[PDB]
RNA sequence: CCCUGGUGGUUAAAGAAAAGAGGAAACACCUGUUAUCAUUCCGAACACAGAAGUUAAGCUCUUAUUCGCUGAUGGUACUGCGAGUUCGCGGGAGAGUAGGUUAUUGCCAGGG
């Protein structure tokens, strides 16, 4: 099988193998962060997670 | 203060064309080349000497926006970033369209 195609295919399969549950957790976190940022003049605690 | 003439600032056509209104003052057209001046020839422009006449033109004002110029709100193109992917967040045209536009203003002189 040709190397160009198999590299494309392997990369596409890795990309597509993401879990919707994890995506939903990330979406929930993003929504929470945007809601907090929408505020103004409050003390906020920032954790680094990535 | 206002009209007119001259001189600045504020730059969005503060643009040209067509039609109408005036001209007291001011301005312009207009008179003569003969005096200094100018033209690669020509008082046309300019230069000089003056006021007989006029709104015709330039100019000012009023006009349909006829040409131009300017321009929405949305939408789209495009773009930053993202463990949401033809998506999530942020910014947002050009063009087109509803429209709008023939300025405004500081201070010198003449007199209404």
């Amino acid at each position: 099988i040709k190397r160009k195609l198999r590299l494309q295919l392997k990369k596409a399969r890795f990309n597509a193998s993401r879990s919707r549950s994890k995506n939903k957790c990330f979406i929930k976190r993003m929504e929470n962060n945007r809601k907090i940022i929408s505020k103004n003049n409050i003390n906020v605690q920032v954790f680094l997670v990535r």
